[PDB]
């Protein structure tokens, strides 16, 4: 034993090991089963980071603060390193010479508890062109026998895909599952070993910077189990802090700085509004209504979740909104999406429907089962969302999709999860959820019979009903119906298609103006209320681009100046310049 | 048993209190040893059984029936009186939407201390899915990943089993579950036994509930949850409803319970404004215009948090975000007759 | 480690690797990690071509250079090699013997931090008939304990494939995404880069035509990311 183990009581003495908070129960037991007759050796298994380790080092600890019953009193516990146990055993025999001979010592000595972290790691030590004869093989003999008393410890995982597999060793061990801790247990833990943190850190934490560590980890952080979650928020706000006093910001840990860490951590903000990120929320509204002209009811929806969930206000685990926008094509809806991202500075996740055409192409999106040849893929869509956690998703043309694929949505929506094929979970609560559709527009577009015209308004809502379930609708923020465009717009959307010819001929460095009755008339032209603005972009590609072309093509405008185009009034022809 | 009972016994004199071992001593290292509820005629836990019921009155309102379902199989199976071998209790939830059914599941666990293990049946559309619950066979590329729910019951033995939306999961997977509650076991891809016999099986469904919210034709309308009982019929196959403890259809909300719905939504705001150091208070007219004007009958309780949000939360944005109510706001709100307009600011 | 690693401190002083532009918050969030009290490792973890090793041996370089503050200044970074390490491993006990040799004499440096490249590896080394026994499970403890420092890396494709699953293991890094730069950031390393193009290809570039190569690159190449895209 003498370079294989380490005495922990020694460690305990000169404060190697940091001291256990409550855990009376799961350490009662484990008394109780090494004063068995036979097989008296617990075996800790849980998920990790829940003190597994801290409990066994923990026992060394109360021994040697006497804090125990006492038939404990005077034990030693040794732990293992399997590391130092194989490192020079290259010949035959070498590998037995050095464990019999430490299982006599500790045999001989009847004190002393051997600990094992990591136990399934202890099923081989020979691989010698042979078999069997490994270290399991060895102390079977000595566990049933209760000559020694070894302590275990492994996850759940470890313990269920390796350790059980033989059966004969895992009956010599005794099982004790250790859970994660309580809300109230885990602040008692970081109040106990905080002077651990002020001391390396040179910092002194609030009581409010503690209970913030905890609750914030436990709805931000759903990666780890407490107390160690809570315990890095608390560990990483202290090496934080000590680099501060280097500008000579010398300060305690408050609770602004708890929310700061666990904001970087977990990749969503949350004290960063404070900042002048306000003016852009403030003016949110106006960015969008200078790109699209009209529908601004569809843009306050919007911004107002937006908004809300940046105040604070917001849901408490649910997407930041969920809308459906319906209505006449070629009138912005796709359009109030896409330039609402860029105006926000955030990832666009676009996703066509038209795509998930058919049932089974669901699993597209959340990944094959087990057993399946896509299974290391993964899902599309799961995948997205870990990727970029604060985004806006797009899933265009919803009316297209299998009318099973909904459902996924479904739970989405509500919860603001979804698994994938490994039991992962994609966290939506920090996306902005955007659906668009057409599927009440064929209906209202109809011609009646009769004496008396009717009113078709109410339509729309009539179709959409009919399409999604109500366990769907039930669940969006929304359903914004955008209307078909009126001739002012088309008056500001000429004036808008005008400004990007004008850039893609910057460019080339010419540069065109139109006056203001060509406008006018390249306005009118173009108009139909049957297909949005979609038409007027082929309009001015008629009538501008093409000619443009051939004179930068065919010399003329190449490399040239001052195109004027005006309008005639006799053929209602339009001029050309250089 | 009755070497740990032994052990047990050898370390009561360390209180100086000598002991022989008796029945109740093997009982209380069995349960140990099972990871399962001991004597709990004389633990705390009778007080916390007593008035279970109680507690869950007060979050979910009305559905009386389902909350009595629920705690009295848990009293019933915890006074010794269970099932040889079957799960706590079967349910099946159904009713109108927007109720409670998942409200009166997430909440019981939480009254009770104990694990919530969810499964979203949405998931497992197709019928090849069951694998992902239960596992690869042996030579597939999943096999070392273990199973879902075989997994999740082992790691919590104790614990509330929630499958929501059980009506859209491919049907060949409702087979998996007339083993268990019939015999409290699955077994997984490497033979091993998960065990439900100390687990509350909830499962949810909207079956019926594009029937019931349907108009007939004719002068005089009916009550269609007779429908819903009949498509229900429909979907499950005759060997599994004849296994379930129960179905319990929920009922629409009166406007009494919405009067209390509003209450309950205006608290979680409240609570997240203390939170930003603003108070809020809310004028009793404002809350019964808040209440009338969000009532439908057919859409159950979730119209009223939208109702709040456009009311309350949205103004009170603005006076948080471009407003200087930071560190203290302390609004007030009232209802005006001439428009039944709401007041608003510090 | 003399035949194990390099001494990238030792590179950064003779020109072998090229600087780091820019990138203050990825060099600030992982001076902070190898900071706290334990499971002091950052993981840098990003797509292709993010620039996740320009940050790792950028850091180098800055120490050489005494771009750092008082708490990594006269600090040695070393590069792992997984090869060397096992290269020659016959006869069971000597893998483990030259493992644990390398761990023990990086815990008595108590000033180095260890870089491993190919993070995504290091989960085997052990002996073929198994169990386990190899680099991850002869790690973990020092990990835990906090006496050792290592920086990994690894793509997104290999870190939840590969690395979301060793539950013990990913538990002690502490994750860090590198994202891909913008324009004016790519046209900013570029210029910081320029010099070494120019010498090698004896020739230099037009101010011009670099912003061109950034806005041409995002424009038609659609396989990478920049400014690797860029680069090329
Ligand atoms: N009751 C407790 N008192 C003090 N610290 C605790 C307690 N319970 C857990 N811990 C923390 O647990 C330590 C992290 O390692 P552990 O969780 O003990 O080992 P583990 O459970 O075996 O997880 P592994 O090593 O990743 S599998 C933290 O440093 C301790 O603060
Ligand atoms: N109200 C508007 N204001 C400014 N531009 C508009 C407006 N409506 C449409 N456009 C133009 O039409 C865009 C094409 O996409 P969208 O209009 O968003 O398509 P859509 O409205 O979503 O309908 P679909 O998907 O074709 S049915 C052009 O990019 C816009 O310039
Ligand atoms: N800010 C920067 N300053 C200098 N070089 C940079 C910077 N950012 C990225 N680089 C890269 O300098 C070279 C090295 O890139 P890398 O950091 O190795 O990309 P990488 O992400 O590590 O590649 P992998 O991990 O194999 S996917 C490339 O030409 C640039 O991408
Ligand atoms: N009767 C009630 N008493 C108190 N709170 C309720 C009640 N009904 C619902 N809630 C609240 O519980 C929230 C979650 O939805 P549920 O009520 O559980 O509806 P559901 O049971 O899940 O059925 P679905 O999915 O809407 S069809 C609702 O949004 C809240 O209004």
């Amino acid at each position: 034993m003498e370079n294989f183990t380490t005495n922990l009581n020694q460690l305990a003495r000169v404060g190697g090991i940091d001291p256990l908070i409550g855990r009376e129960k799961e350490l009662e037991r484990a008394i109780q089963v090494l004063c068995r007759r036979r097989k008296n050796n617990p075996l800790l298994v849980g998920e990790s980071g829940v003190g597994k380790t801290a409990i066994a080092e923990g026992l060394a600890w109360r021994i040697v603060q006497g804090d125990v019953p006492e038939v404990m009193a005077d034990c030693t516990i040794y732990s293992l390193d399997i590391g130092s146990l194989l490192a020079g055993t290259k010949y035959r025999g070498d590998f037995e010479k050095r464990f019999k001979a430490l299982l006599k010592q500790l045999e001989q000595d009847t004190n002393s508890i051997l600990f094992i972290d990591e136990i399934h790691t202890i099923i081989g030590a020979g691989a010698a062109s042979g078999g069997q004869v490994d270290a399991a093989n060895l102390i079977k003999p000595l566990l049933s026998s209760g000559k020694i008393r070894v302590i275990g410890s492994t996850t759940y995982q470890e313990f269920s895909n390796i350790f059980e597999k033989d059966r004969a060793l895992a009956r010599r061990f005794q099982k004790i599952d250790i859970t994660e801790p309580s809300i109230e247990e885990t602040v008692q833990i970081i109040n106990g070993l905080k002077p651990k943190y002020e001391a390396h850190h040179d910092v002194r934490y609030t009581a409010k910077a503690v209970r913030a560590a905890v609750e914030l980890a436990v709805k931000y952080i759903n990666d780890r189990h407490l107390p160690d979650k809570a315990i890095d928020v608390i560990d990483e706000a202290g090496a934080r802090a000590r680099l501060m006093p280097v500008s000579k910001r010398k300060k305690t840990v408050n609770v602004a700085d708890i929310e700061s860490v666990v904001a970087r951590i977990a990749r969503i903000p949350e004290k960063s509004v404070s900042q002048s990120d306000r003016d852009t929320l403030k003016n949110l509204g106006d960015r969008l209504k200078m790109l699209v002209f009209g529908q601004d009811k569809a843009i306050e929806a919007l911004t107002e979740a937006i908004k809300m969930a940046r105040a604070g206000l917001g849901h408490e685990h649910k997407p930041v909104g969920s809308f459906l926008f319906a209505g006449p094509t070629g009138v912005g809806k796709t359009e109030v999406t896409v330039q609402l991202s860029k105006a926000l500075g955030i990832e666009l996740l676009r996703f066509d429907m038209s795509e998930y055409m058919e049932r089974h192409t669901v699993s597209r999106l959340i990944g094959a089962p087990p057993g399946y040849v896509g299974f290391d893929q993964g899902g599309l869509l799961t995948d997205a969302v870990i990727k970029h956690p604060h985004a806006v998703l797009l899933l265009d043309e919803i009316e297209k999709a299998h009318p099973d694929v909904f459902n996924i949505l479904l739970q989405v929506m509500d919860n603001g999860t979804l698994t994938d094929n490994n039991g992962r979970k994609a966290d939506f609560r920090n996306v902005v959820l955007v659906m668009t559709t057409n599927a009440g527009v064929r209906e209202t577009e109809r011609k009646s019979i009769g004496l008396i015209h009717q009113d078709n308004s109410t339509d729309a809502m009539e179709e959409i009903k009919k399409i999604f379930t109500p366990e769907f609708r039930n669940r969006l923020d929304n359903i914004i119906w955008f209307d078909h465009l009126s001739t002012d717009v088309i008056h500001q959307v000429v004036d808008k298609f005008i400004v990007e010819l004008q850039v893609q001929l910057d460019q080339k460095g010419v540069s065109l103006e139109v006056s203001q009755e060509a406008r006018n008339w390249l306005a009118e032209k173009g108009y139909d209320r049957a297909m949005g603005a979609r038409p007027m972009a082929r309009v001015i590609q008629d009538n501008l681009k093409k000619p443009l072309a051939n004179e930068l093509l065919f010399g003329s405008l190449v490399d040239g100046g001052q195109v004027t185009v005006a309008l005639d009034k006799e053929k209602n022809e339009l001029t050309y310049g250089f």
